[PDB]
């Protein structure tokens, strides 16, 4: 599925994404236009052979199994292709998990380099929340 902006904000939003860790809808949002293009089927290969999978693009070497990646672990307790579904909710819960370990967003490389620090409100703008 690729969401449009608004509806995935209002679909983060009602999965409690909204300030969670302290990041704001517009993050969230801005952090997977970059990571996924807003496509919940996007997946990409890193050069250790793990991937990354789904809107947020959260990787196989930690946090789901796809049964490819050796010595990895799985910390989100899924099948990695559950972060692929239409449905949000998988990839949502194993982010909140990720944005707690420590580093907070900066888990998100594409979200560092184009989101942080930016005028990520715009994201949302215009958005029926
Ligand atoms: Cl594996
Ligand atoms: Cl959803
Ligand atoms: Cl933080
Ligand atoms: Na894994």
């Amino acid at each position: 599925k690729v969401f449009g902006r608004c509806e995935l904000a209002a679909a983060m939003k009602r999965h409690g994404l909204d300030n969670y860790r302290g990041y704001s809808l517009g993050n969230w949002v801005c952090a997977a236009k970059f990571e996924s293009n807003f496509n919940t089927q996007a997946t990409n290969r890193n050069t250790d052979g793990s991937t990354d999978y789904g809107i947020l693009q959260i990787n196989s070497r930690w946090w789901c199994n796809d049964g490819r990646t050796p010595g990895s672990r799985n910390l989100c307790n899924i099948p990695c292709s559950a972060l692929l579904s239409s449905d949000i909710t998988a990839s949502v819960n194993c982010a909140k998990k990720i944005v707690s370990d420590g580093n907070g967003m900066n888990a998100w490389v594409a979200w560092r380099n184009r989101c942080k620090g930016t005028d990520v409100q715009a994201w949302i703008r215009g958005c029926r929340l």
